[PDB]
């Protein structure tokens, strides 16, 4: 069709050494433009540093990334038109650092809550913790298993029993925690546990249910998942009731917030996060011995900004009659709204900035090239760009 | 320290448009040295495809690899003393073609052997199948990927119930079948099965050991990890006995070959394989019901290229000394040597060509250089060079 830029991520991650590349295509005629990067806002010089061009597009591949590569990048294409320009591009280093896993031994009292602790590692992004009933000697692909409904991880990376009996006991079974993100290919080994025997109680633990992990206040993104954990230590085993605000929440084990998720109502969650499920959640756990326990959580969704109206990929008009670059944009807190032309700032000429896009009058030559909207906000930075040709 | 190159792998796989490098670091003193690759035999012109040479190396990086560019690379640093060679290095690309997953229901006849199929993708390298019983919706576990024991998966990918029970039915969990490999980053899945029900045996199978899979005669590579299966359908469960040329070998769960891999005897595995592993394998199942079962196959062991004696990184000796670059190689079938000086082959002129390695004796000036002795067969070739720098 007509030169513009292609879309592309709002970050981009690479291995430390690795090959990897910065994505910068001009979809339609892309003749005679010339592409340029620009890094942390002053200007780079690719052909200086340890990287080259793509071939026919402006993508900048690192031939060998540094972690003083990190950054963030911006990508102009000069054409006929003007300058188009792609959105800010983070450029992270993915990583995984662990110590070696080590393998601990452990002997619990009976019918009383435990807890096996996991080594959290080094890394971006937030890795992703597992943690299985690992037979030992048989092969990788072949040997997780299934935690009874006493034993739950936690958002923090532990492991949660409810009460630990003598069927927790194994000598062919370990209690593994991995990790794995963008940075490794496979699961990565934090620690190793075996649960040998189980101690019997004298101080006669009375089974009152006791905090083992619970949630604090929390952000969440609309759109998102949201898990409220309201994890406890009782004997008998008990069954967490939540409320927002008061009313109850448990629904079912289909609605879209709902306690019945296999986690024997340890965990609150929501399908899917709204903006209406903002609210004060409460938590309570009876089982009959001793007090029953109660827990407060502010659960407050936030929002990148979002375009309710996504600026046109071109508009053509001719030479007098006034265009409008619409561009409508949303979110929590409210985004901010930058326009540009040419990759530079308005000038008040003609230009008139409504909140529903840009309106230019009186049309003339000088006005035709990409106009940008930036919607930001402390969750998200995006943009979209329209190119004005006019004729 | 002079100008050698670094060692470099065998193969490198590459993600069809993904930036991928093929190495090549000169170590010592590199001054003054000219990388130049050639391919598949033929001079390679990278500035004029979409590659790029790293800085201050001469490894060559495909800015967007096609499958046209699979092949096999060789590198060249012309450097003081002569001219340096990689190993040729195999450029491949990696993939894996699957049909989108289809669910299937199956409805077994109780009390007697079973065996969900997995549809094998097209890929490379060889994939991982692994089996998993997948709680359907919402499941904060990892999937259970350890199975009774009467259920184990074949090397050829398939999941072997020595009798399919009632207890393997089940309205919530689905048997899958997924497969990964190098050219994607989560697994992906094959197929779906659902064991809905169990219909009654109307052909009265009393419990004899009928062969379900057996392992037929074999080659194995010194070194790499070789599986003997002996899978069989019986009733009670038994254990297959093993037996190398007569003499007993089931060992324990932690010597180099044993049937202790839990798989409850249904493998024998050989944690590396060894030429002395070579012989006649036998394996027996005696269940008490009906006539035992016997099975045989010719285990052949071979191996690539091995290098008795690793050519020197480098050598220095004066003008009139006599050097002997030493060299011995190995293997089965025998491999075969080619020796090259700065990239070429011999010429009769001084080098003696012996069992143990190369042997100049008026050392000349002319002399000076890089010695690569090739080793090859059917199983592996390798390189490694030698730079005999006299004065």
């Amino acid at each position: 069709k007509y030169p513009v830029l292609k879309d592309q991520p709002a970050e981009v991650l690479f291995r430390e050494n690795n090959p990897t590349v910065l994505e910068c295509i001009i979809e339609g005629n892309d003749q005679g433009v010339k592409y340029s990067w620009k890094k942390d806002g002053k200007s780079y010089n690719w052909q200086e540093h340890n990287a080259a061009l793509r071939k026919d597009e402006g993508s900048l591949v690192f031939l060998r990334p540094q972690a003083s590569d990190e950054g963030h990048y911006q990508c102009f294409a000069e054409t006929p038109a003007g300058v188009a320009s792609s959105r800010v591009i983070s450029f992270r280093k993915t990583y995984l650092i662990a110590s070696p896993a080590k393998t601990h031994e452990k002997t619990p009292i009976e019918g009383r809550p435990f807890q096996l602790d996991c080594v959290l590692p080094n890394a971006y992004p937030k890795p992703l913790i597992t943690w299985k009933k690992r037979l030992s000697g048989a092969d990788p692909n072949a040997d997780v298993t299934d935690f009874d409904r006493r034993i739950t991880a936690g958002p923090d990376g532990n492991l949660y029993f409810t009460i630990v009996t003598k069927e927790d006991v194994s000598d062919i079974y370990k209690y593994v925690c991995t990790a794995k993100n963008a940075a490794v290919d496979e699961e990565v080994v934090l620690v190793e546990y075996e649960i040998k025997g189980v101690t019997k109680d004298n101080s006669g633990y009375k089974g009152e249910p006791v905090p083992q992990y619970v949630s604090k206040d929390m952000m969440a993104k609309a759109g998102d998942v949201t898990m409220i954990y309201c994890m406890y230590g009782s004997n008998p085993m008990g069954y967490p009731n939540y409320f927002k605000n008061g009313k109850d929440v448990n629904g079912n084990p289909e609605d879209r917030i709902t306690r019945h998720n296999r986690t024997s109502g340890k965990r609150l969650l929501f399908k899917t996060t709204l903006p209406e499920d903002e609210g004060v959640y409460t938590c309570e756990v009876d089982n009959g011995v001793g007090k029953p326990q109660k827990h407060s959580l502010k659960l407050t969704v936030v929002s990148a900004p979002k375009y309710e109206q996504k600026p046109e990929k071109v508009i053509v008009v001719k030479q007098g009659q006034d265009v409008t670059i619409p561009c409508k944009v949303t979110g929590l807190p409210a985004p901010n709204v930058v326009w540009s032309h040419n990759a530079k700032p308005l000038s008040g000429g003609r230009a008139t900035v409504t909140d529903s896009g840009l309106v230019i009058k009186g049309v003339k030559n000088g006005d035709k090239g990409y106009y940008g909207c930036r919607a930001t906000n402390e969750h998200g930075d995006k943009y979209f760009e329209t190119l004005v040709q006019v004729n």
